[PDB]
């Protein structure tokens, strides 16, 4: 029935490049339904053959955030994004 979709876990193809650079500028603040909130220095994204997840470098340890469709991620003077814009 349907072959084309547009359901992204968090970050999209292009929207991920502009959001992470302009909206996150390396340092992003991740938040969860449990009112979680944490900023992370440096970050890039990786797209799986099936979907797409973000991968941020935590000082000296690689971390993967947004791969679980995190409720929302906010950035000072930018905004809050929940499991992909929708």
């Amino acid at each position: 029935m349907s072959m084309n979709d547009t359901y992204q876990p968090i970050n999209c193809d292009d929207y991920d490049n502009l959001e992470l650079a302009c909206q996150h500028h390396l340092m992003l603040t991740l938040e969860l339904k449990d009112g979680e909130k944490l900023q992370a220095k440096a970050s890039d994204l990786v797209s799986r053959k099936n979907v797409e997840y973000l991968v941020v470098e935590a000082a000296g340890e690689t971390r993967e955030l947004r791969l679980d469709k995190i409720t929302s991620f906010s950035h000072p003077e930018i905004g809050t994004v929940v499991v992909s814009e929708s």
